[PDB]
């Protein structure tokens, strides 16, 4: 139909519902096309025209869906910076972005300044009154808010998502955010949802409330995820979903407050992003007590790649709990050596994904791109290997294979050995240097509650007579924590095992 189009239809079909709702504000499907329309009126207005760069900073309010929607119903070039990015990276991604205009959210003036000072902008605004550029609500305020038709190329980009790459600005055009609407619909299930976005609406959570807001749904707004307020949020809210990381799964299915929530709203938690452990998301099915976890396995360059359903998690005949899933309709997936030739099923290679939620490609790297993206096929830099029912099981990323001698040794497949054992509730796989085999094994295990000495050499059987002798930890460390990025933080673990 044309994204911007999917996204009208649904406000439309919502008019008088709910559709973007916040701590602060609630507006009804047909308030928010206003304000989108106006918003929209007011950018022209500026003199942004198709293709025209607009970077935006700010959080996870109802101002910042309505101002993504407007510059992409434009057909300018949305490209949202995170807050949570350092002061640096943002001047980086601003400079490179060619941008026309700089929309920035009041409270954040300080950061906007010292941006605008090391990248000068023009048509700089606010949403609401500050210091610095005009306001934009005030000047939406004050359009009429007669339909703005998507008239632009369907085809060319008009959002750019930084945090692609295995830096990097992915470029996205309505032709692939469309599919990637289509491929949300088959794994969240029709609309019209309620959907709890607690991730930036600069990128994924954006593109989430899109969606939402297409298939005729209301969008609950967080700047954050917090399990005591998620928990609160999801009964007073009755959402219907709510997008986690798998870390935020085990932190609601273990809180204390647990109890006194009321998840009878909830069809589904959908999670991914990064690694699961296979023993905590059973843990949690358990704790919450009826299937509503689907396992998500997507990338910014990919769209939605695979998906494993709520009842696949419960599946009597199988355990599925280390696979991401299986293709989304419309979705080849090949598995390839390191030279590029195609692998029977059932061998470990590269995931390697063709279908039309593929980028339109990394903003102004050229060379990168035509290296990730080759005869129409992204090349992930994960590798998996596929079953016979179409399940694909990812064993590490590329960069963190551990090479013992000329032997392979994927550290997420050892990982989820450890982490299958009782006694251990999380591990982190890594490899440092050794003498004798160039890299050795090293993993860090989190003990489980309730547990006591680890019992190192039962682990390093487990692997052993479950991998192989090669794949088992010559190094085992027993640790409090196993520590993070902004996906577990493997530098830092080889770093500390030196000293
Ligand atoms: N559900 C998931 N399980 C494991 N890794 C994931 C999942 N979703 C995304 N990722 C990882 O993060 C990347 C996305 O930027 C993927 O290519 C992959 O390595």
């Amino acid at each position: 139909m044309g994204y911007l189009h999917r996204v009208v239809e649904g406000l439309k079909a919502n008019a008088g519902g709910e559709a973007l709702v916040s701590a602060d504000r609630r507006l009804t499907g047909a308030e928010t096309l206003e304000e989108i329309h106006r918003t929209a009126r007011a950018l022209a207005a500026q003199g942004l025209r198709p293709g025209d760069g607009v970077v935006t900073l700010h959080g996870n309010g109802v101002e910042a869906v309505v101002l993504r929607i407007a510059v992409q119903l434009l057909g300018c070039r949305y490209a949202g910076l995170r807050p949570v990015f350092a002061t640096r990276e943002k001047a980086n991604f601003l400079a490179e972005a060619e941008a026309a205009a700089f929309v920035y959210q009041p409270d954040m003036a300080d950061e906007a300044a010292e941006l605008l000072r090391e990248v000068p902008t023009p048509r700089v605004l606010s949403l609401g009154p500050a210091p610095l550029g005009e306001d934009l609500v005030a000047l939406a305020g004050a359009q009429s808010a007669e339909p703005v038709e998507f008239t632009a190329d369907e085809r060319a980009a008009t959002a750019v998502g930084f945090t692609g790459g295995t830096a990097k600005g992915v470029c996205r055009a309505p032709f692939d955010l469309e599919a990637c609407l289509d491929a949300s619909l088959t794994i969240f299930g029709e609309g019209p949802w309620r959907f709890l976005v607690c991730i930036p609406i600069a990128d994924l959570g954006g593109e989430m409330a899109e969606w939402t807001l297409a298939a005729g749904g209301t969008v609950v707004l967080r700047e954050d995820f917090e399990p005591a307020d998620i928990l609160a949020t999801i009964g007073a809210e009755r959402t219907t979903h709510v997008f986690c990381a798998p870390g935020w799964v085990y932190q609601l299915a273990e809180h204390p407050a647990l109890a006194d929530a009321d998840l009878s709203s909830l069809t589904q938690i959908p999670y991914g992003g990064a690694p699961s452990t296979p023993a905590r998301i059973a843990d949690a099915l358990e704790k919450l007590g009826r299937p509503l976890l689907v396992h998500c396995y997507g990338s910014q360059e990919g769209g939605w790649m695979t998906w494993l359903s709520a009842e696949d998690h419960v599946r009597a005949d199988r355990y599925l709990l280390n696979s991401v899933g299986k293709a989304l309709p419309g979705t080849e997936i090949a598995i390839r050596d390191q030279d590029g030739a195609d692998l029977p099923v059932g061998t470990v290679g590269e995931v390697c994904v063709r279908s039309t939620m593929l980028m339109r490609g990394y903003w102004r790297l050229p060379e990168l791109t035509a290296k990730t993206v080759r005869d129409g096929w992204l090349h992930t830099g994960d590798l998996g290997r596929l079953d016979t029912e179409g399940y694909l099981y990812l064993v590490d990323r590329a960069k963190d294979v551990i090479i013992v001698e000329a032997y392979n040794v994927y550290s997420q497949e050892v990982e989820h050995v450890l982490t299958g054992h009782p006694d251990v509730r999380y591990a982190a796989v890594v490899g440092v240097p050794d003498h004798d085999t160039t890299e050795a094994v090293y993993a860090a295990v989190v003990p489980a509650e309730g547990v006591g000495e680890i019992d190192v050499d039962e682990l390093r059987a487990l692997v052993r007579t479950t991998l192989g002798p090669v794949h088992e930890p010559k190094h085992l460390d027993v640790v409090d924590t196993i520590p993070t990025t902004p996906h577990p933080d493997k530098s830092a673990l080889r770093t500390r095992w030196r000293a």
